[PDB]
């Protein structure tokens, strides 16, 4: 029976959708069969009717069902993502991009997913990295360099109609959740930042369903990363289940920082901040990077059922600091740049 | 300062808009400055937030400021409308249109707003041979010469085209579905106003209240945007700037309960035939529902005077509506309206 009037009516009636309806809607959007007004009505209605983990999972499933995959056996079983929803309002340095490099340098394979804004892809581009690569070359980068970056428009070309609408309406919706949930390499672990405190649990539910080992993180100051200005909320996903924790990095010797110390402007500035940290500059920015890099490593450790929380953090922090201090992180970036210049 | 992200963000945060924001939005929509996605987002977000009468008033106000007006001093001060939201999802006969003819024949000036839709009011008028395409000047002359005029929504609100398109693309009812009955370009002060959506009728009433109209906003408890004979109706009575909610039972005035299928409509030709049968004096449930709705419009008209009393008003309305059919006045008025249209220019 499925139709726009039926699905929209159910949503405007403040009712959860029936199984399969969110999937039908998203597939319409992804096959160029939904009008801009229909896309917009759906995105808004699905946000104002608080979306469920099942519903958001259906949306992400449809997108992944249409995306370009990586080739068979090119993504190690233990690869990790480090990524956020964005839209925390705060023009920060790209902590996720910095932490990703550090995590890769430490020997954990990283496949990152992202897009232009300031933003993650922009900062990478300004550092000289090729953000643009197709499946076969992203697989090569992962093999040879230890990190890869899937550019969203390259892998999700059928999302362009939905992307054009998000822009036109300019307001956050349920679609802002989809980036971290639709990494086309499908890594099973991640450190995932969520700007929308109310929706982080929903994102966690989605990861739990696919039995990922993920830490979904929201700084109690609003950051879509682990913060050093105060405590963070963590939705810890492992063994298909979610528990909510408060996390205080003071317990690992981290000084309280002020939010303005993690601020960064254009792609050029954030690129300078990356070089500064990877070059060994001390300060609040390094601390944040190390903390979030450790978080990603802890998420990676969680793939093993024998993993323990506090020992995992201590080892993650040691490994993250060493990766920077030895120059490994700095040199991984240099190798990543070199890789892109050599077909 | 005003922008789409600001207004839609406020709405998706479940907040009422600031004074003037809804007006800004509607004006962008009516000037061709809004993308279909923005129109759709706004209509939906406002509906799910729960629109206020201030907000709906602002939307209707912008529309009326862009509409083609009727010439000055051509609409009597006591002219009435008989019109509904539609969207009740039950194909009925054209009760508001039939009632409008009867009310005019009773001597109450009627300027009806309407649209095409099954067969909407405008479709059925066309099938009867009445002109639904007249501009402001000729509608004013219909009113003066025949006692009734019809304002076809698209002809008077051409700048609403972008919004009407989006409404149709998304299908789901929204706050926009309220706007037809609130935006009669002749701006009559009284009306019998149907609302298919029980949860929005009170807000419609509030808008009419703010304008100091004398209106009965009606919702059949069976779902119809008409006063029903099938069961009770909820009526938001608007007079003297204030609204109070009543339940109306036709059994109180001797009407038997009808079944909904007795009121069911068909194509425009079938619905035109149904109008002719009622105006010709056929008894039965359709006549009953027409007389009841014509009476309501006459009660709204009486309400323009603060002297009006509810039960005498309804008894006089019912008398007057019944007599207008029985004397042949209603039938003759329709013939004269058709003739008027055939001899223009
Ligand atoms: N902006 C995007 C994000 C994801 C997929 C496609 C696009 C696109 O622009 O086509
Ligand atoms: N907003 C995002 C965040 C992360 C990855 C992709 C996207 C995207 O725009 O599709
Ligand atoms: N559907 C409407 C509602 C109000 C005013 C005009 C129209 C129209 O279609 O022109
Ligand atoms: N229901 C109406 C009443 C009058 C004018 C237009 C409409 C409309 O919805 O298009
Ligand atoms: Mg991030
Ligand atoms: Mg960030
Ligand atoms: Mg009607
Ligand atoms: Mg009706």
């Amino acid at each position: 029976v499925p139709s726009w009037p039926q699905i929209l009516g159910r949503l405007t009636d403040n009712r959860d959708l029936a199984r399969g309806q969110a999937a039908w809607a998203m597939d319409q959007i992804m096959t160029g069969n939904a009008r801009p007004a229909q896309i917009a009505a759906f995105a808004v209605a699905m946000t104002m009717k608080a979306p469920t983990a099942d519903e958001v999972g259906e949306l992400a499933g449809v997108m992944l069902s249409h995306a370009h995959p990586l080739p068979a056996d090119t993504v190690p079983d233990d690869a990790v993502d480090v990524v956020g929803t964005g839209g925390d309002g705060v023009n920060t340095v790209n902590l996720s991009t910095m932490a990703a490099i550090v995590v890769a340098a430490a020997g954990v394979p990283v496949v990152k997913h992202g897009n232009r804004a300031s933003g993650g892809a922009d900062t990478l581009e300004a550092l000289g990295v090729r953000i643009d690569l197709g499946p076969d070359l992203v697989a090569r980068s992962l093999a040879e360099v230890g990190i890869g970056f899937c550019f969203a428009p390259r892998f999700h070309p059928s999302y362009r109609h939905a992307a054009a609408v998000r822009a036109e309406i300019g307001v956050p919706t349920v679609f802002n959740l989809l980036g971290p949930l639709t990494n086309p390499a499908r890594p099973r672990a991640g450190l995932i930042g969520c700007a929308f405190a109310d929706l982080a649990e929903v994102m966690a539910g989605v990861f739990a369903a696919r039995r990922s080992s993920v830490l979904v993180v929201h700084g109690d100051d609003g950051l879509d990363e682990l913060t050093t200005t105060t405590t963070s909320t963590i939705w810890r996903v492992a063994a298909g289940s979610v528990d909510k924790l408060t996390f205080d990095p003071a317990g690992f010797g981290f000084a309280r920082a002020q939010l303005d110390q993690l601020a960064g402007g254009d792609a050029q500035a954030n690129a300078a901040a990356v070089r500064a940290v990877l070059g060994g500059a001390r300060g609040p920015v390094r601390d944040a990077v190390v903390l979030n890099a450790a978080g990603a490593i802890v998420a990676h450790a969680g793939l093993s059922s024998r993993a323990e929380w506090l020992p995992a953090w201590e080892e993650g922090l040691r490994r993250a600091s060493a990766a920077i201090d030895t120059g490994a992180a700095e040199q991984l970036l240099a190798r990543w740049v070199r890789f892109g210049r050599q077909i």
